[PDB]
Formats: structure tokens, sequence, C-alpha cells
């Protein structure tokens, strides 16, 4: 915790930090995408990866967002058995 | 978004594909980033790099930023033509 050698350079990491920490704190995002139905939530998830890849829309650093996405999905089902 | 049959579903991947692509809009932190003193910008990566590694933790969501940025930056440095 208590460290602080670059402090120029710390300062971008702290900023960058707390946008990764706030993405996935985002309580507005939790509860839309935890509304996602539970009856199928391969399909509704089917439906955005689907659109995405349709519309030939592939833009750089996206992919990755997916990757979270996709990721808390998977886990919040394997978490909830 | 030409073709649409739930719009509850398509609005839910709407927030997800507003988030990658106004984060790509966000001159701000692009300035920021810009910033990174010319004398070897990798100098500066090597440390947030070595760091996250350095303490064994990897918060989740952390990554994505790490890819999103460390693969715009390399790019945007090799598009040099």
């Amino acid at each position: 915790g208590p460290g602080s050698m670059d402090a120029s350079t710390k300062k971008l990491s702290e900023s960058l930090k707390r946008i990764g920490d706030e993405l996935d704190s985002n309580m507005e995002l939790q509860r839309m995408i935890a509304a996602v139905d539970t009856d199928s939530p391969r399909e509704v998830f089917f439906r955005v990866a689907a659109d995405m890849f349709s519309d030939g829309n592939f833009n750089w650093g996206r992919v990755v967002a997916l990757f979270y996405f996709a990721s808390k999905l998977v886990l919040k089902a394997l978490s909830t058995k």
C-alpha cells in the first residue's frame, strides 16, 4: 500500500486504476446486466455478440471489453448453480 | 440500428456499445497518455506493468485497460508509416 518512488508515473497509474475499479463498481451496469433473463442467459448474450459481428463492427480495444462482459456472465452463472 | 425486435435486449447491448465507443471519444484521457515523455514511452509503461506483476495482484477489469492501453499505445507509435 504505502510506496512512492516515481510520483509522476504513479499519478498517471492512479487515475487509470480508479477508472478500472469504477468500471467494475458501476452499480448501474451491474443492475442492468443483472436483469439479463435467467431462462436464456446464453441467448441474450448471443444477441449482443451476433449483432456486433453482423454489422461488421470491430473497433480496437473493444474485443477485450467483451471479454470482461462475457467473463462476468459465465462466472455469475457459475457462482449460482 | 437497422432492424430490431427485442429493443430491451438491443438497448442493454447499446449501453455496452456506448461505453467502448464513448471511451474512445474521451480526448482528455488521450491527452493525459499523450503526455508520456518522448524519452522511450515504454519506460513509463514498464513502471506500471512491473508494479502490477511485482505485488502478484490482478484485480478483475484491470487487464482490459492494460491490453486496450498497451495495444493502442504500441500501434499508435508503430503507425509512423
